């Protein structure tokens, strides 16, 4: 069971190495993987990522690059087709150092998929964090990859949850 917004833009990912942060499970990195990618799924708990490699081999993938956590973690830059981000919340002062490498570590044509909850989640008993440091409004998640072309970017809310839905895809040269 992958995100269903992931399933509905993987056509828009050109085919490479697509990195997934904190994805835990190992459902979205199997999912692409079985689509023919070359996923590298990154999630800090070593439980995580075991049973995430265990699905993998279930699944008839041989795509399951794990990793660590993401505090002190750093992408090299021009090398992925795609950097997806399912729930990945983090305190301002990481995405501020995050992203950044996250716009650089996207090849020209490359995309940058997130799905989270939106700030109007607090109002919900549904999941998600309690600080609003960690649910930043979907135009301020923009301005932090604002040279990305966005294809998609909705504020949606459903009673239930608030969440917010962001495609960017980095220009050509």
């Amino acid at each position: 069971e992958p995100n269903d917004f992931l399933v509905s833009v993987a056509n828009q990912i050109p085919q490479g190495k697509i990195l997934c942060l904190a994805e835990g499970e190992g459902r979205n990195a199997c999912f692409l993987a079985s689509l023919g990618y070359e996923v590298t799924a990154v999630d800090q708990s070593s439980v995580g990522l075991a049973k995430a490699k265990q699905l993998a081999q279930e699944k008839g993938v041989k795509i399951t690059t794990v990793q660590s956590n993401l505090a002190d973690f750093d992408i090299v830059a021009d090398a992925w087709e795609g950097i997806v981000s399912i729930f990945c919340h983090l305190p301002s002062s990481l995405r501020q150092q995050l992203y950044p490498k996250v716009y650089q570590g996207l090849k020209p044509g490359g995309v940058f998929i997130l799905e989270g909850f939106a700030p109007e989640q607090l109002q919900y008993n549904t999941g998600g964090p309690k600080d609003l440091d960690l649910l930043p409004k979907l135009e301020t998640l923009q301005s932090e990859l604002p040279s990305l072309n966005w294809l998609i970017a909705n504020n949606l809310e459903r009673n239930k949850a608030a969440l917010i839905q962001l495609l960017g895809q980095k220009l050509e040269h």
